[PDB]
């Protein structure tokens, strides 16, 4: 199947995905001189107060914090955005090392990891619907770096001991998302893909130029995980990053001068 080893991971996932040699493909490098401010965005808005988490799960790629979104519990809206997107999930992409994990760049730097806060646009009625859609997905994506713990992240590492292994899922309710995101909202956007296999064209990419700080430990629990199920021979989940892929016809803004 896919993965990120040598003999099934990103430069041979387009023989069963051709799209992952397409147009608008992410991850991208954003090269923050090229990146044009736009007056035109308007403020950014995410609403996660009254976000109900359910679950945490290990599918085998990474891990995925889910979400009840049969209602505008929380949303993201404005900045690129025309319309409401709701969370379903969010997860990480991280390295086997500190310098490196993060699937966008910036000039060309690797962070150790990056958030991807995946949300569905409303108008489409749900989330297999959406990505048929070109304007289907919104993914606020927000880089880690390494230096002091981040007390929100916290409650999410001390859960991965119970579902180490591919397949695993337990409960997670009242997680708050919030204790998450950096102090600034300003951001870098662009239209893209899925960064992973089925890397479907639907994504409206919304970057934050702040990172978060992790601590070593935090993201070195991240490491601990598994890509095999329980049972098998252990494979530790790192490197489940997709590296930059060509920019081709496309023009990255910035919400800030
Ligand atoms: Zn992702």
């Amino acid at each position: 199947h896919w993965g990120y080893g040598k003999h099934n991971g990103p430069e041979h996932w387009h023989k069963d995905f051709p799209i992952a040699k397409g147009e608008r493909q992410s991850p991208v490098d954003i090269d923050t001189h090229t990146a044009k401010y736009d007056p035109s965005l308007k403020p950014l808005s995410v609403s996660y107060d009254q976000a109900t988490s359910l679950r945490i799960l290990n599918n085998g790629h990474a891990f995925n914090v889910e979400f009840d979104d049969s209602q505008d519990k929380a949303v993201l809206k404005g900045g690129p955005l025309d319309g409401t997107y709701r969370l379903i999930q969010f997860h990480f992409h991280w390295g086997s090392l500190d310098g490196q994990g993060s699937e966008h760049t910036v000039d060309k730097k690797k962070y150790a990891a990056e958030l991807h806060l995946v949300h569905w646009n409303t108008k489409y009625g749900d989330f297999g619907k959406a990505v048929q859609q070109p304007d289907g997905l919104a993914v606020l994506g927000i880089f880690l770096k390494v230096g002091s713990a981040k007390p929100g992240l916290q409650k999410v590492v001390d859960v991965l001991d119970s579902i180490k292994t591919k397949g695993k899922s337990a409960d997670f309710t009242n997680f708050d998302p919030r204790g998450l995101l950096p102090e600034s909202l300003d951001y870098w956007t662009y239209p893209g893909s899925l960064t992973t296999p089925p890397l479907l064209e639907c994504v409206t990419w919304i970057v934050l130029k702040e990172p978060i700080s992790v601590s070593s430990e935090q993201v070195l629990k991240f490491r601990k995980l598994n890509f095999n199920g329980e049972g098998e021979p252990e494979e530790l989940m790192v490197d489940n990053w997709r590296p930059a892929q060509p920019l081709k016809n496309r023009q990255i803004k910035a919400s800030f001068k």
